[PDB]
């Protein structure tokens, strides 16, 4: 896959259905079983977006990506404290550009 790939940058995204990543980074994944994924974090001084790949076989952040399959990145939100932090996965092209709340 070709994902984008800026790891963690400051964001705007906030309040809306659904978000682009304003990565200007896309890569070709190193291992042909990586996926794209994307974590939004807000906490209480400010929103990141954070975009790589990565192999599903593999924690990240340790969670498991159980939604690697899908085309799209469906954000879900993820137990974490002191912060409102959601990931989503996703397995086709630049599919971590657009990340979507709804």
């Amino acid at each position: 896959a070709l994902c984008k790939f800026c790891d963690v940058r400051f964001s705007t995204c906030d309040n809306q259905k659904s978000c682009m990543s304003n990565c200007s980074i896309t890569s070709i994944c190193e291992k042909p079983q990586e996926v794209c994924v994307a974590v939004w974090r807000k906490n209480d001084e400010n929103i990141t977006l954070e975009t790589v790949c990565h192999d599903p076989k593999l924690p990240y952040h340790d969670f498991i990506l159980e939604d690697a399959a899908s085309p799209t990145c469906i954000m879900k939100e993820k137990k974490k404290p002191g912060e409102t932090f959601f990931m989503c996965s996703c397995s086709s092209d630049e599919c971590n550009d657009n990340i979507i709340f709804s």
